[PDB]
């Protein structure tokens, strides 16, 4: 017999990703600037090392979009579903998608891009869901108001567990 096995974690720690297009509510400076530092949540605390390609195909390809946008999980217009991201793997593996019927924003406003993508990202590198409510990976999004983030020990521990410290 066969399973389905599940590509748990990359085999490589040195990653690429691609800004495919952008939203509207930032400038390209601010969506640039918010996943960088939401990578750079993860790279700091693992061996993982992440390089932005602008064209072809990366790992992690990165894109807005609304409602039915090519993978038929279709997002539902504004609040609701934010962004989903696949877990590691080729193809749409480790992509991540942000719902462009949501206002993003680098504030408190809307949705905070930078928490939103630190969080799909997680997905993207092979964590599921924290039952911590403090945790980055928890279900639920909140906005602390700081201007400075610390990643939770909990993802901390998560992460690591796949891929050990830096
Ligand atoms: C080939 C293939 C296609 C789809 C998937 C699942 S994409 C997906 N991932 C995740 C969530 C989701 O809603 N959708 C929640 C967090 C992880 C996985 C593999
Ligand atoms: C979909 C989704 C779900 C949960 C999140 C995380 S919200 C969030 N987490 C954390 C902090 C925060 O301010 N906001 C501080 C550190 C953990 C982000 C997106
Ligand atoms: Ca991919
Ligand atoms: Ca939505
Ligand atoms: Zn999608
Ligand atoms: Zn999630
Ligand atoms: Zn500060």
């Amino acid at each position: 017999y066969n399973v389905f096995p599940r590509t748990l974690k990359w085999s490589k720690m040195n990653l690429t990703y691609r800004i495919v297009n952008y939203t509207p509510d930032m400038t390209h400076s601010e969506v640039e600037k918010a996943f960088k530092k939401a990578f750079k949540v993860w790279s700091d605390v693992t061996p993982l090392n992440f390089t932005r390609l602008h064209d072809g195909i990366a790992d992690i390809m990165i894109s807005f979009g609304i409602k039915e946008h090519g993978d038929f999980y279709p997002f539902d217009g504004p609040s609701g579903l934010l962004a989903h991201a696949f877990p590691p793997g080729p193809n749409y593996g480790g992509d991540a998608h942000f719902d462009d019927d949501e206002t993003w924003t680098s504030s408190s406003k809307g949705y905070n891009l930078f928490l939103v993508a630190a969080h799909e990202f997680g997905h993207s590198l092979g964590l599921d869901h924290s039952k911590d409510p403090g945790a980055l990976m928890f279900p639920i999004y909140t906005y602390t108001g700081k201007s400075h983030f610390m990643l939770p020990d909990d993802d901390v521990q998560g992460i690591q567990s796949l891929y050990g410290p830096g």
